[PDB]
């Protein structure tokens, strides 16, 4: 296991335009293409993301080039983040991982909330801040999603996406 598996599990793979969990127009491996409600505004995101005129439609070599990109680009976020690099360089792999499939899933920028959950993080204690995690509308409009998330920073395993 490691970080494109584990998010590959949790977003799934779809190679056309479709609507996440919060109604929002994605496509490939959770790859967001807008909050917008205009489909053309999504093809229009789509096409620039892409490099070439799809109407929402793509390959799976495409939808993992936006994936790649996508993880790359979640931990530089987390990485230009002073909040958010301490925490990330106090963790093991298998934790750091876990913060990414969180950044990748929410972002960095705009994120309110948490300041008490990176806290918990950095002091591992690890039971404390699982709990902590939980208390969130993260955790209640994705809870089975949340659920592994929180048990990989809980126990620093894989336990929650093995034979899943
Ligand atoms: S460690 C929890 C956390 C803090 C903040 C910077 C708000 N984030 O985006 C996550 C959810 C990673």
């Amino acid at each position: 296991m490691n970080i494109f598996e584990m998010l590959r599990i949790d977003e799934g793979l779809r190679l056309k335009i479709y609507k996440d969990t919060e109604g929002y127009y994605t496509i490939g491996i959770g790859h967001l293409l807008t909050k917008s409600p205009s489909l053309n505004a999504a093809k229009s995101e789509l096409d620039k993301a892409i490099g070439r005129n799809t109407n929402g439609v793509i390959t799976k070599d495409e939808a993992e080039k936006l994936f790649n990109q996508d993880v790359d680009a979640a931990v530089r976020g987390i990485l230009r983040n002073a909040k958010l690099k301490p925490v990330y360089d106090s963790l093991d792999a298998v934790r750091r991982a876990a913060l990414i499939n969180m950044v990748f899933q929410m972002g960095e920028t705009g994120v309110a909330g948490f300041t008490n959950s990176c806290r918990m993080l950095q002091q591992k204690r690890w039971d404390e801040a699982a709990v902590n995690l939980a208390k969130s509308r993260w955790y209640n409009q994705t809870p089975n999603r949340a659920k592994r998330v929180i048990t990989t920073f809980r126990t620093g395993t894989w336990d929650a996406y093995k034979n899943l």
